[PDB]
């Protein structure tokens, strides 16, 4: 029969990739700093001191970002999270020693987290600069206020959820989000800079690109930590903000993926086109692979996932026009840098789009009117 | 077929964190104070003590109101829900041992519950200052009766009724409701506040309000102590009281969604709107999402739930501007600060909702009239 | 001098108070 010559290539695919008899390991370097549960109130601290300094300088901030995400899951898990990723760890414990300086020939302690990734002498560099914007904060308001202060248990999450903002405009690859990353960081997150002068959205935000650029190793760690975060009972405030901007980055890398169905619910006549309708066969492959998938295919952009590619509706460019113009028509997309490789079906399916939002009459058959 | 392209990402990203490996643990502290039921008669004269004293600090009885809590819960049960939110719990027990201090000159014995919290030293000046007024009071009347007295079973509930109305008003998240808990405390419990000398709603919310901010554990320690304490036979009229003013707080942070079912119970026309009915596909989503999690979503607010933020119908601006405006105009809003993104909208629905509730006819057709 | 405040600090907190421990017994 005419009806058996086929062939699943989608699936067969999968199912090469999934039965590998052999595994790559790649360099995750020389070692890691996996702190435990004892010493996350310790990053939480120093978190704070970088948030109540005056202009302070983010250059270690995106890993000590890291540093609180892998703090808050526990040096157990944040070992077996790497481990699964596919990464050979040589694990660093991290926790508090005393160490004494004499700054300014005053002989000054300094409690001090002896990491590889980050020096005592950045640290202590770090608790300095705090000190200084804290006395002049206390001259200004007289008694500091228990938001304004760095012991506020808010610090950690506050400078990940810029780090959430980061993870969700990593689809393009190349920092070109960064604008929307701090315009959101202004319209989210308002209050929390008021009661920080360190909390600086473009500081922050190109220190954690510089660290999941520099280490991939860590945004796969950030992403399932955010996931284990978002999976907990309830918590304040700020891990609500931090919970909801996380969410914002599932489906990221395939927004042409949801515009699809955008276009399908919206009913553009584009769709039903002759040359359109030749790619439904294959289009309905990716999105019931989608629907295979399920959850876990929110993430396959910004974690550089191989099978992120099989989720690409560009390999069908007739349905790829369509979907892009209809988001023209309904004036969604810009400025996304996405490109029609049909151009005719592009400015019919716009064309069509632009007459479906016109005017707003009343529907009444949809209300229970007896 | 252009029906099989869709993507449930609701129940996709529910999947993702509903199926998380890996687990984060927040700092919870040092230790936790996790009383028995053998305590929870002392800690209940503790709580009376407060309630006797005239012009009484209440700087400690947001602590001491979950200390009675987590005595009514018991070490194992209390111990189960801290660990069940997600917190590392180092549990300190609770017992009464006799402290002997001469105040005045005069040794004189206190029975002290030795806490982590709460110091012997200032447990000793609640009893110091109850007795004071409870010779004033008994100067007064000459035999304070069962009701006045800090023996009354009722102390121990009747402090935790206004962490129920400070609970109530938990979902602003800035200390603004205050006002509304002081008055409902008047309104409500008003026969409490006669037989009470130091029951102030101002005074003892302000410490619920310090206690829950200070330490969101406790907050998910009330709330499972509230529902288990709904989930008795039967009680007092105290406990009956607070199993009322505690289910108030049922549906917190999410009254868009129940004044967008009274906008369709009442058919307001701005519902069959071009705008608003281009929503209507994603707002079903949001609606079946919280009636398939339940009474679960009761308290996703209230206690700062990740998955909060998928309750929300402020993603849709067309269909909350007209469920907004139906409330306007039923006038049942004020002082309520949600803004309509849809200004023309939201009039339109102000305009219609006014019209509905003018005069008032006998409807004849709805009675058995023969 | 660290290790034994720490430990005097949580020795403190186990000899604190005295509840009933009912699994103990063989209550039927």
């Amino acid at each position: 029969a005419l009806s058996k010559v086929k062939l699943n290539d989608t699936l067969n695919k999968d199912q090469l990739l999934s039965s590998s008899k052999y595994t790559i390991q790649r360099s995750t370097g020389d070692s890691i700093d996996t702190p435990n549960y004892d010493v996350q109130k310790h990053i939480n601290k120093l978190c704070g001191m970088l948030l109540i300094t005056e202009d302070a300088n983010h250059k270690f901030t995106g890993l000590i970002g890291m540093l609180y995400a892998m703090s808050r899951l526990g040096r157990e898990d944040t070992i077996k999270i790497l481990r699964d990723a596919g990464y050979h760890v040589k694990a660093n414990g991290v926790d508090v020693t005393t160490h004494r300086q004499d700054i300014n020939g005053k002989e000054m302690k300094f409690e001090v987290l002896t990491l590889a990734s980050l020096t005592t002498e950045i640290q202590i560099n770090i608790e300095i600069e705090s000190r200084k914007s804290y006395k002049k904060m206390l001259k200004e308001m007289g008694e500091v206020a228990p938001e304004y202060r760095h012991d506020s248990p808010d610090c950690g999450m506050i400078i990940l959820c810029i780090a959430a903002l980061v993870i969700t405009k990593l689809a393009a690859g190349d920092r070109s989000g960064l604008t929307a990353v701090i315009r959101r960081a202004n319209n989210v997150l308002k209050n929390e800079m008021k009661r920080y002068k360190g909390l600086l959205p473009k500081d922050i935000a190109n220190s954690f690109y510089e660290v999941f650029e520099k280490h991939p190793h860590f945004i796969d760690v950030f992403v399932h930590f955010g996931i284990a975060q978002s999976s907990t009972r309830g918590g304040s405030r700020v891990e609500g903000i931090f919970a909801g901007l996380f969410m914002n980055a599932y489906g990221a890398g395939q927004v042409m993926l949801r515009w699809g169905v955008l276009a399908k619910s919206v009913k553009n006549i584009m769709l039903g086109h002759a040359s359109v309708q030749a790619e439904m066969e294959q289009v309905v492959e990716v999105y019931e692979y989608a629907q295979k998938l399920g959850g876990e295919a929110g993430f396959y952009h910004i974690l550089n996932n191989p099978k992120a590619s099989l989720l690409s509706l560009t390999q069908f460019p007739h349905f790829s026009s369509v979907v892009l113009g209809n988001a023209a028509g309904l004036g969604i997309m810009g400025e996304y840098r996405g490109t029609p490789r049909n151009q005719d079906l592009y400015d019919a399916a716009k064309a069509y789009a632009e007459q479906l939002k016109e005017n707003g009459v009343i529907n009444y058959s949809v209300l229970d009117l007896t």
